[PDB]
C-alpha cells in the first residue's frame, strides 16, 4: 500500500469545547467561541489515545456531550442522571479513551474502537437530548485502526428527521472533488425518522471501513444504506471511479423525503474544473 | 479457558403452556401458572431435536411460531397448515437443528445456529398479531460447537413502544458485575422499527456478536436499527474499559426514549455499590 | 463444487426496452412492446460485462431508466438534471458496464460490480421518478462474479409501499418448487415505508450472495431482513432443505402489514407434485 495509512495511537491529547446558541435559535458545538457549526467539528483519534475534552456551556441551559462507540467512564457519559452535564456557564472535563483489539486473558478477542462514531447533546428538551439533537448539537469522530487508509478530505452528513446537516430543504450540502480524489464519507441519522443514503455513480463496503480487506472479504457491496436515529457509518470512494465527472446525486431514496428536499450534489470535476453540463 | 458450547445432538423434551395472565395479557411457561413475558428462554446445541409438547389453556386458538430452526410443515403453527392448537388442546412441536457442512455439490450448508425467537401465530389475526401484542414472544438460542458461554442471558424484546411488555419507563433494569460475561438477546415485535443502544458498551454486528480475532471484518456498533421479527444478540464484559456504573440502554428513537423505552445496565463495583448510589 | 457456476464476463450485450403504460394505469418496463411486466424483465451480467440498452419511451410523459450499483457515466444516470432522460415517443441509449474487482495502483482492494441491484424510473411524477416506482416502472438486475452458484430458477419480490409486486392485497405472488430446487430470490423494496422480510422454514446469509463460502464465514444466517426503500438483497436457497415439502409463507413481518396482505407462498412440491394437506 503506497496511500496513506494511519500510524499507531497512544497519545494523549487535548482539546476545547463548546456549545452555543447560534442566531436563529440553533445550537452548536465548536472548538472556539464564535465559531460553532452544524454539524459540530470532527474529531479524529487513533485507537489507544486519550481525549481530554474541556467542555464549556454558555448557554442560558444545561448541556452536555454524550460519545459513540469510545471508552468512557460513568463521570463522562453526559447524562443528567450521572450528574454529567453542564450548568449554564459552567465548565467540565470529559475524558474518552480508546484501545486497541487484542487477546484478552480467557483467549477470547476484545474489539477495538475504530470505527465513525458520533457524540451530541444528552440533555437539552428531554433527558435524552431530543430538543439539543434537534437544534444542531451533533458531531462526527472518527477511530482510526493502525494501517486504515487516510483519504483526501472527509464530508458528514447528517439525516436529522427530514433535514440534512439542518439546512433548509433542497439546500445540499454540496461538496466538490476531483475525479481520482479519495474522498470519506461520515454519515449519522438523528431524530424520529429512518432513511435510506444513496449515492449515484458510486458504491462501498457495508463493513466498518467502506473499503474491502482484499479478495477475501465477504462483506456486501452496497450504494443505498438504511440507517436509524444514531446509526453511524462511514466509507470512502475514488470520486468518478470507473463512471467519470459529474454532478452525482445523493440523498435519501425514501421517495417523500427525496421529494420533500433531502437531496444533495457529490459534484465531481474534471482536472480542468469543469462538470459534464455546466 | 472460557467455558465453551459442547457438540450437540441429543433429544430432548419440554413440556409448555400458553396461558391468560389476570392482567389481560397472554404469556409462554413451562410450566402452568408460572408464565412470563417474555416467555421461557430455550437453549439447544446444533444438532440436537426438541420435541415441545404445547398445551394451550386459553379459551382462543393458540400456537407456536419459531424462527431459524427446522421444522416440518406440521410444526409451522399456522392455521393454514393446521400447526395451531384449540383452546383446551395439547400439540407436539418438533424443532430440529443441524451442522453446518459440505453439500454433495460441494456447497456449504449453513448451520442452525443463531440467535433466534418464537411467538404466537393465530391470536387475532392469522398473522398473531393480538398473541404477540399480548406477550406470546419468547426466545431461542442455538449454540454452536466451541461458542464462548456467558455468566448470564437477558431477553429484551422492543415490542411496539414498551420494552418487555411493561409500562414506560419501568425498565426492566439487569445486574451485574464489572467483569461478568452478559449475553443479550434482542428481539423486537410489531409494527415499529427501532434502534438498541447500550452506553459504555460495544458489540460486533455478527451472529454471535464477538470477533473471531483480528482477521473478523464484521463492523464494531454499539447502535442497532431493527424492525419486527427480527433477532439478535451479543456478549459484553460488563464494564470492560468503562468500570462500574447505571448505564442506560434504550431505543434511541428520540419520541421512543422520550416516551419510556429506556432501561438500566447496572454495573456494580466488587463492593457492591454503583458510582454515584 | 459440482454446482453450475458462473462463467468469467467481458461481453458487450446489447438490448432493446420499452417503457410502457399499461391498460390499468400501471406503467412497466419490457423487452417487447406489449409484454411489459411488473417488476421489469431481469436483466443477467456478469463482471466486466458491458450492457447497451436502446431504452423507447413509448408513454405521453417523460421517462427514465436509473440503475443502482452498476457503473455508468453521468450521461446514463437517468435524470432530468443531467439531461439523461427521454421525451415521449424518444429513443435513448444507456451504457451499464461492470468490473471485477482488483489491486489498484496505491495497493488498495477495488471492489467489483457484483450484487442484487435493480433499476428504475427518475422522472415520472417527481425528479425522484416517485410516480414512475408507485406505476411499476422497476426491475431487478444481477451481476454475477465469476464462480459464482447459479440457481435453478430466478424469482423477483419487490415490496412497493404495501403491496408485493403492485399486486392487490392477499393475491401473492405464489411460486412453486419441488423440494431440492435450487431457488434464487431477488429482494428490492421501494416507496415510503420500512418492511421486514420474513420466509417460513428457510434461512439464508446476510451477505452479497446469501451464501457462505465456508466454515471460516462470520456472514449472521438470518430468516428475517428489514429494509428500506432502495434496498435490495438476494439468496439462494435448497427448497425445503431439512424441512420437507409444503405451503411455506413468505411476508413483510411488520404485523399491520401481513395483516393488510402482505403475503405469499413458496409452494414446494413433493416429487409427486402434492403439497402435504393437499
Ligand atoms: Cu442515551
Ligand atoms: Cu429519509
Ligand atoms: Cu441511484
Ligand atoms: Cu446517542
Ligand atoms: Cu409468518
Ligand atoms: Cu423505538
Ligand atoms: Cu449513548
Ligand atoms: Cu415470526
Ligand atoms: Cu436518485
Ligand atoms: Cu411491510
Ligand atoms: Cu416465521
Ligand atoms: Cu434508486
Ligand atoms: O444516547
Ligand atoms: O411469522
Ligand atoms: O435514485
Amino acid at each position: 500500500i503506497t496511500a496513506r495509512t494511519a500510524p499507531a495511537g497512544g497519545e494523549v491529547r487535548h482539546l476545547k469545547m463548546y456549545a452555543e446558541k447560534l442566531a436563529d435559535g440553533q445550537m452548536g458545538y465548536g472548538f472556539e467561541k464564535g465559531k460553532a457549526s452544524v454539524p459540530g467539528p470532527l474529531i479524529e483519534v487513533n485507537e489507544g489515545d486519550t481525549l481530554h475534552i474541556e467542555f464549556t456551556n454558555t448557554m442560558d441551559v444545561r448541556a452536555s456531550l454524550h460519545v459513540h462507540g469510545l471508552d468512557y467512564e460513568i463521570s463522562s457519559d453526559g447524562t443528567a442522571m450521572n450528574k454529567s452535564d453542564v450548568e449554564p456557564g459552567g465548565t467540565r472535563t470529559y475524558t474518552w479513551r480508546t484501545h486497541k483489539p487484542g487477546r484478552r486473558d480467557d483467549g477470547t478477542w476484545r474489539p477495538g474502537s475504530a470505527g465513525y462514531w458520533h457524540y451530541h447533546d444528552h440533555v437539552v428538551g428531554t433527558e435524552h437530548g431530543t430538543g439539543g439533537i434537534r437544534n444542531g448539537l451533533y458531531g462526527p469522530v472518527i477511530v482510526r485502526r493502525k494501517g486504515d487508509v487516510l483519504p483526501d478530505a472527509t464530508h458528514t452528513i447528517v439525516f436529522n428527521d427530514m433535514t440534512i446537516n439542518n439546512r433548509k430543504p433542497h439546500t445540499g450540502p454540496d461538496f466538490e472533488a476531483t475525479v481520482g480524489d479519495r474522498v470519506e464519507i461520515v454519515m449519522i441519522t438523528h431524530g424520529e425518522y429512518y432513511h435510506t443514503f444513496h449515492m449515484h455513480g458510486h458504491r462501498w463496503a457495508d463493513n466498518r471501513t467502506g473499503i474491502l480487506t482484499g479478495p477475501d472479504d465477504p462483506s456486501r457491496v452496497i450504494d443505498n444504506k438504511i440507517t436509524g436515529p444514531a446509526d453511524s457509518f462511514g466509507f470512502q470512494i475514488i470520486a468518478g471511479e470507473g463512471v467519470g465527472a459529474g454532478a452525482w446525486m445523493y440523498h435519501c431514496h425514501v421517495q417523500f423525503h427525496s421529494d420533500m428536499g433531502m437531496v444533495g450534489l457529490f459534484l465531481v470535476k474534471k482536472p480542468d474544473g469543469t462538470i459534464p453540463g455546466y
